[PDB]
């Protein structure tokens, strides 16, 4: 799916969407292609523990430095644990093996920290975190359902990309959002703000693939 997203982005960017005779970005709108999941909060504590995050449904997860994952569902009790070989186990906070006490405790500190301190992205609008990285300008987040999310640090703008729907959602600096079909962006173009971000997205997807 990541390879497909790369080809999709490429086809849009090669068409030079901001250089079209009359760019008609509005023709590519498709509000029904809104993603089901995105990362609404995150904390990178990868020097010690890993990357904690909240999804837009209020679930929380941690990708630990040992490459295991623990996810707490929006119900506040259901847990899913994913080992390094991908093996999944299903337990509850209210009755869980003693062996996960430390990881559940850490997830709890992340959960409390995000709740007390951080703002919910897309609050006006189950996969797990497969990988992520940070550049100087952005954090790149790749979810297990193939979604790729890129949050820009300098202006709080974000892209959520889905190669299965071949769509992109853009959250601008006023937190307005709009979802576009990539094939329609290829046809009708888009303004410089989006075009620029999609060129960067392509470069990040290349990085995810390396």
């Amino acid at each position: 799916h990541l390879s497909d997203m790369l080809q999709q982005l490429h086809s849009v960017n090669a068409s030079k969407p901001s250089e079209r005779g009359l760019v008609r970005q509005e023709e590519a709108e498709d509000p029904a292609c809104i993603p089901i999941f995105w990362v609404s909060k995150w904390v990178d504590y990868s020097d010690k523990y890993g990357l904690g995050y909240q999804l837009c449904d209020n679930s929380v997860g941690v990708l630990f430095n040992d490459s295991t994952r623990l996810i707490l569902y929006n119900d506040g009790d259901s847990l899913q644990y994913i080992e390094r070989d991908g093996t999944e186990s299903y337990l509850t906070v209210s009755s869980h093996p003693n062996s996960l006490m430390k990881k559940i405790t850490l997830l709890k500190y992340f959960r409390n920290y995000m709740s007390e301190h951080l703002l919910k992205a897309g609050a006006n609008i189950l996969p797990y975190l497969r990988t992520w990285f940070r550049t100087r300008s952005a954090i790149i987040l790749h979810l297990s359902n193939g979604s790729v999310q890129i949050n820009f640090f300098q202006d709080h703008t974000k892209l959520i990309l889905c190669p299965l729907m071949a769509a992109v959602t853009y959250i601008d600096e006023k937190r307005d959002f709009r979802t576009y079909r990539l094939s329609l962006l290829e046809e009708y173009g888009c303004c410089k703000e989006l075009a620029s971000r999609l060129r960067y997205a392509r470069t990040m997807v290349d990085k995810l693939l390396s």
